[PDB]
């Protein structure tokens, strides 16, 4: 399956739509399609690539930085997240983390 991923940059007021395979991380697909997104470690262990789910689900089982409450709040590390449905996500949310 291939899912539609809508990327929202609130501060910029931008909206970009990408198509993501069920077996590719969102960050990788975004880059391939022309959208550079923030990142550092690329391994699920930092907060640089943090995003926030608006709608849809992901599989980020490979992540290790976010605690259970943060996940519950909708936080996602884009570098190791697979979409599991069409998704709407706000990018550049690193600052929201404490
Ligand atoms: S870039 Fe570090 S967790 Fe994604």
């Amino acid at each position: 399956a291939t899912f539609k991923v809508t990327l929202i940059n609130e501060a910029e007021g931008t909206k970009h739509e990408i198509e993501v395979p069920d077996d590719e991380y969102i960050l990788d697909a975004a880059e391939e399609q022309g959208y550079d997104l923030p990142f550092s470690c690329r391994a699920g262990a930092c907060s640089t690539c943090a995003g926030k789910l608006v709608s849809g689900t992901v599989d980020q089982s490979d992540q290790s930085f976010l605690d259970k409450d943060q996940i519950e709040a909708g936080y996602v590390l884009t570098c190791v997240a697979y979409p599991t449905s069409d998704v709407v996500i706000q990018t550049h949310k690193e600052e929201d983390l404490y």
